[PDB]
């Protein structure tokens, strides 16, 4: 099949997801509605539950809502079972009704259906050429009190019915009984409670194996991704690990939540999301984008900067999920604000790189603070605002424009208030204009473009106030003027003659996994993959066509490759970088090393035998490790996804820039267990 097509599950990037909460969208369904002092129909409190459940999302479906808005992909609230105890949080009563108290992972939550119901809903939408993703949140269970059992359902966990454990009297140890978090420090949120939810123990083997048994059921039950939750507050080896299972079983598109604020721009963030398996929430460009159309808090030029830096940072910025909004701020579109910066913002953000997700009534005008006021009920299904034709003429080009799909992003005019972008992939041409001056235009000159000689007509036919574009030879602009407020696309199609690589996933995974290419000019007649200086071709290859191409990894040694290929008449492509073979499926285990005092500035690592653990590489060390909450320094913790059943040496080191100390005498050494966790304690060899 082509790379747009619905059953592409590893590339969103030619996808408009549309953020839903369940309850809030439409309840098809009155039946299953709870009663009581849970539930309000008028949905006048925000805090109970008002109905909404699948059924509701299969007839929005069913009726064109959604298919005529150009969306392609429906994102909704965490399907499993929550807890049913109405908690009352100083005089105010909350429910459930956002799904991220769960009480058992392999059950659904009744009030949004069965699983029959589910099924139906991954068929309607399937039908109508609509992915599904859901939320899963394995960081927590719900919220609990150790002295007061009696307090909701003290964070219990179940498997399928059947009691686990809870938080009070916690001797298995299932759960974190490190206090609550300050949010001060990276391993002090990961390690501590979040408020009052009970912090799964991902060290725990139960947790770990329930955790993974759990998102299985859900990926054979036809799931096309998954959005995780507190990304930043679970260890990172352990989602590695995370990772490895569902890619080495049935791989989706899987994109975390990892909050940045306003001008914040973070490393480990960057990191996280260009080695641990996932891509996240574009909280940087989002961020950007409200100062810039919203806020009036910053100008293109900062925009300009997120743009070309962000490509910089992520080594897969395509992946990256961009947004205005969702339920973690407030509503993009203020009560009294001009309608035109939500439009033109959301024009932005459907032309631009990465993923787009639409958080649900964004094209209804709503309006709202923070939780619970950005989490109301969907007023109205009218495809007659403005909002909706915006979508409903931009969407559609992820789909037939590549260059707004997989193509680079390139400034081509700049001022305060003005941009103009070029995408461009292959014979394809994208240019982007918007003057967030809603009170003066702009006198365009010296515009020149990758576009062929010729006339353009604004895509969005004017809507946003857009003009035509005459470009001459050179594909240097005629002068023109862009109107306050403007906003207009024009764009250049064309068959790509070479092979042209646009993306890969998923990322990370061992040999024998097959792996999806997606681009344009591949030909029909096989050719050759290759990973490294490997060559694969024939029947490894099980898939090839123009667009895509599906491929077994071959049994290489673990480690990071880049991905190319070459037609049938051995032309090669571009290179993809950053792939990871893995050295086998993984387990989770934690590192603990005694005694290695160090100085000021001064870390301690790990590194060893595998490419897990950088293959003695101490640019590629492990860490740095962490000293305060499981272990107090001098001793140093970390939890690292290893090759399950493997023996393994390894050591540890001091660094300081890139200057670095080894440890004395010879490796340790140790096997990783079949599966399950582990813990291995050593002390420092000077
Ligand atoms: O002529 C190519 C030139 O076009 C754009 O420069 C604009 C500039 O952004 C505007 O602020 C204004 O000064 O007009 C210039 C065109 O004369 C690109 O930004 C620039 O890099 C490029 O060289
Ligand atoms: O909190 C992590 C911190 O640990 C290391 O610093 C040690 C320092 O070397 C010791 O001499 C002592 O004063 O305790 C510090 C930790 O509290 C790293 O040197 C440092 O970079 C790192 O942030
Ligand atoms: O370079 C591969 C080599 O790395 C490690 O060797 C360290 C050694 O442990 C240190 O004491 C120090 O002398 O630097 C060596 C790196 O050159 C592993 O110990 C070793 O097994 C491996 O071959
Ligand atoms: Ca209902
Ligand atoms: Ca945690």
């Amino acid at each position: 099949a082509p790379d747009t097509s619905v059953s592409n599950k590893q590339n969103f990037s030619t996808d408009v997801i549309y953020q839903i909460f369940t309850d809030r969208f439409s309840d098809g369904n009155p039946a299953n509605n709870p009663t009581g002092a849970a539930f309000d129909g008028t949905c006048t409190n925000l805090r109970l539950y008002c109905g909404g459940d699948w059924q509701g999302i299969i007839n929005k479906i069913n009726d064109g809502y959604l298919t005529g808005m150009g969306v392609t992909a429906i994102w909704i609230s965490q399907p499993v079972e929550n807890i049913y105890s109405i908690i009352n949080y100083s005089g105010v009563n909350n429910t459930a009704y956002h799904g991220y108290w769960a009480r058992d992972f392999k059950k659904t939550n009744p009030a949004y259906g069965t699983i029959a119901d589910f099924q139906n809903l991954i068929a309607a939408a399937h039908a109508k050429n609509i992915k599904v993703i859901i939320d899963f949140a394995p960081n927590h269970t719900s919220p609990a009190s150790s002295d007061q059992p009696s307090f909701a359902e003290n964070g219990r966990l179940y498997d399928n019915g059947t009691l686990l454990g809870g938080y009070t009297n916690d001797t298995q140890n299932l759960f974190h009984h490190n206090g609550g978090t300050d949010f001060s420090t990276t391993e002090n949120g990961i390690y501590k409670n979040l408020g009052d939810l009970a912090d799964l123990n991902h060290n725990n083997s139960t947790v770990d194996v329930y955790l993974k048994d759990a998102i299985k059921m859900w990926l054979d039950l036809g799931i096309d991704g998954i959005r995780m939750d507190a990304v930043k507050h679970m260890p990172f080896g352990w989602q590695k690990s995370f990772m490895a299972a569902v890619n080495n079983y049935k791989p989706v598109f899987t994109f975390g939540e990892w909050f940045l604020g306003v001008n914040e721009v973070s490393p480990e963030n960057h990191k996280f999301a260009n080695e641990s398996g996932m891509s996240l929430l574009d909280f940087r460009f989002a961020q950007k984008v409200r100062q810039v159309f919203r806020d009036n808090t910053d100008n293109m030029y900062g925009l300009k900067a997120m743009l070309e830096g962000s490509a910089a940072d992520y080594a897969q910025v395509d992946d990256q999920v961009t947004f205005i909004d969702n339920h973690d701020m407030e509503r993009f579109h203020a009560s009294n604000a001009n309608r035109r910066k939500l439009e033109q913002a959301l024009a932005f953000t459907l032309t631009s790189r990465g993923v787009p997700a639409i958080y649900y009534g964004t094209e209804q005008y709503m309006s709202g603070g923070t939780d619970p006021d950005n989490r109301a009920r969907i007023p109205s299904f009218s495809t007659s605002t403005t909002a909706y034709q915006v979508i409903q003429k931009l969407a559609p080009l992820r789909k037939c424009n590549p260059a707004i799909a997989y193509g680079s992003t390139q400034e081509r005019w700049i001022n305060n208030d003005v941009l103009i972008y070029e995408r461009k992939f292959g014979s394809n041409v994208a240019v982007v204009a918007v003057n967030r001056n809603l009170n003066a235009p702009a006198s365009i000159s010296g515009l020149v473009t990758s576009l062929p000689q010729g006339s353009y007509n604004d895509v969005l036919g004017g809507l946003l106030n857009g003009n035509t574009l005459s470009v001459g030879s050179g594909g240097a602009a005629s002068n023109f003027t862009l109107a306050a407020g403007g906003t207009a696309v024009w764009q250049y199609t064309a068959a790509t003659a070479t092979p042209t690589i646009g993306h890969v996933g998923p990322m990370m995974a061992k040999p024998g996994v097959t792996i999806t290419i997606d681009g344009r000019g591949f030909g029909s007649s096989k050719g050759t993959v290759y990973f490294g200086t490997t060559a694969v071709s024939g029947a490894d290859i099980t898939s090839w066509e123009d667009t895509q191409i599906k491929v077994k990894i071959p049994a290489v040694a673990g480690g990071n490759y880049n991905i190319k290929v070459a037609n049938a008449a051995g032309t090669a492509s571009n290179v993809y970088d950053n792939f990871e073979v893995l050295s086998g499926d993984q387990v989770s285990v934690r590192f603990v090393v005694n005694n290695a005092t160090t100085a000021l500035g001064q870390n301690v690592y790990l590194t060893g035998s595998v490419s897990e653990l950088g293959n003695w590489d101490p640019a590629k060390a492990i860490g740095p490790m962490y000293n305060q909450v499981v272990y107090q320094y001098p001793n140093w913790y970390y939890d690292v996804s290893v090759p399950a059943g493997k023996t393994i040496e390894f050591k540890f080191l001091k660094k300081q820039g890139s200057t670095v100390t080894w440890e004395g005498g010879s490796n340790h050494t140790f096997t990783a267990p079949s599966s399950g966790t582990a813990t291995i304690n050593v002390n420092w060899q000077p």
